[PDB]
């Protein structure tokens, strides 16, 4: 009669919370989805071994189209868990799944875990200064989307930071790198010419947040565009004007050029 | 000779990640602060029992003025942990402590935990739609903080949601309620008269996120301003323009007036 939405956290099998693990262990059935994001520091086998339960993986279609025929039926006479990378309900369409549970007469509870939305605090950028967030998508065929560029412009214009999620092809296990994102934004800039993203724009790259050894780098596009940030996933951030303390952290912790202490403050 | 910044999560001792617990258990010394937020479902005693270590709690003064004299010295010859509610770097000035660590020749690592910043997902509001955040601070003497009002105005004009962290005076055991925040906002509205926050404004309240049964309520200020939302901590959210599914969730899960199902596109 109960469905538990449990987050797996940021990077590996140990990023689930103690509460999430203990509840998952008591569930009769355990489902998971890795189409919204993958757990790059672990494997399904390692997550299964930790939880001590067979984990049934669900595809995007399984969830978006058939959540009520696959997960909810079991949740009516058993305790069921639905595992997702990061924090539950962060993915845009997941909150609606709780409405489906209610419509099916199934109680649901949420067990939180770390999300990139809060983990970016490790960049030293003040959380309150982040504005609207966006995703950088690959142009395809006759389609060249550029809304994420407008988001950066509107945020920066108001002195706010912009969190940029990079395109991911979950099943194909293909990720957009920070380098690719930068190249794309420069191309968008050439078309928009709004002076929003250029070789002189200061950016911050966060890779493998959650890991004990994440990659945190800050610098100008002209210098970071061809830098190796390691294995994905990569997160790109275009900060707005910096508080001197944010600048100092980026220099001391993220290897940013001392130049930002006067150019971007 | 390492220093770990480990988050304890949203509500109780089980909101710590497995990674954080495993590491905290093996540290020689464990420090913590409980002035940046309130974990309403646990006690120092329960946390110590879980980690199996005696925890020395530090005051804001101990940290802000003496972190390098109290904690850092021990990190030179031992493994030290510094625990905090939620995520250690979110809506705190703790990130700056990593700079102090580096200057003392002490390596530091960050272990994230669920944060109220991403827990907003449980309100059904798309997290990417949140704009600049702010804190409703208690007036002090003749000083009456009001900038948080302008933040709401700025986001609202852009159709973005506004997360409002609420004040806390841990040494006085004072935790601002959503009701108190609403009263203060109405007072600022009377003074500024910008039509930003009135009795007809739609607001969302999230209390004790992390617990299994948090209070999630949505409705007009005129109706919620005197409602009992349970024990602290609370956060207040002023949504911007709503998507159809966001409104549906607020009505179905947060008990909002069915009339908000209607969106003025
Ligand atoms: N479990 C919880 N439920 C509701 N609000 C919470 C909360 N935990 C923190 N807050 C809100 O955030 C304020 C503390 S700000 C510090 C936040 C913390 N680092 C984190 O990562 O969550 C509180 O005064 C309250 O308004
Ligand atoms: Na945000």
């Amino acid at each position: 009669m109960v469905l538990y939405f449990i987050g797996l956290g940021l990077y590996d099998e140990r990023d689930i919370t103690v509460k999430g693990l203990e509840i998952a262990k008591k569930c009769d059935y355990v489902f998971a989805e890795f189409y919204t994001s993958l757990m790059a520091g672990t494997t399904l086998g390692r997550i299964q071994k930790l939880i001590g339960k067979e984990i049934r993986v669900l595809s995007r279609e399984d969830v978006e189209l058939n959540f009520e025929n696959i997960v909810l039926p079991l949740a009516k006479e058993n305790d069921v868990a639905f595992l997702t990378p990061g924090d539950p309900l962060v993915a845009t369409t997941h909150a609606e799944l709780r409405i489906r549970a209610k419509r099916a007469g199934v109680e649901s509870y949420v067990i939180h875990a770390p999300s990139i939305y809060s983990a970016v605090g490790i960049t030293g950028l003040h959380i309150y200064k982040f504005g609207k967030s966006a995703t950088v998508a690959y142009p395809e065929g006759n389609w060249f989307p550029t809304s994420y560029y407008d988001v950066i412009k509107e945020n920066a214009e108001r002195g706010l930071h912009t969190l940029l999620f990079l395109d991911i092809k979950a099943e194909k296990r293909m990720y957009m790198t920070a380098n690719e994102a930068m190249e794309l934004l420069l191309k968008v800039e050439d078309m928009k010419k709004g002076g929003v993203f250029t070789d002189d724009t200061l950016v911050v790259v966060l890779a493998r947040a959650g890991s004990l050894n994440p990659t945190i780098r800050a610098g100008y596009v002209k210098d970071l565009i061809r830098e190796d940030f390691g294995d994905p996933p990569h997160i790109l951030i275009v900060p707005g004007k910096l508080h001197i303390v944010e600048a100092e952290y980026l220099v001391e912790i993220a290897g940013a050029p001392r130049e930002i202490l006067h150019v971007n403050v």
